[PDB]
């Protein structure tokens, strides 16, 4: 499936795409992170349920400077991405 989240918080400057990028890589995942001009993040990522909720499970932590507030997602389908790429 796949999934599409709004991260918000204290998540622009604390290398949370590169934590995003290695998470999603490490679970075999396809996707993105990419910088909204709000301060937010929005990050999509195609894989099994279970490897995605894992995933998802790091995102509303973050990397040790961050501060996730809140991680809106909704679930959808798969539309062949391929790789984790930063934007």
């Amino acid at each position: 499936p796949r999934l599409v989240a709004l991260v918000k918080g204290r998540v622009q400057g604390v290398g949370y795409r590169a934590f995003a990028q290695k998470k999603a890589l490490e679970l075999g995942l396809s996707g993105y992170a990419e910088n909204l001009p709000d301060g937010r993040v929005e990050v999509v990522a195609e894989g099994p349920k279970e490897a995605l909720e894992l995933f998802l499970h790091h995102l509303k932590q973050g990397p040790r400077l961050a501060r996730v507030e809140a991680v809106e997602v909704q679930w959808g389908e798969e539309a062949g991405l391929k790789g984790f790429h930063v934007y």
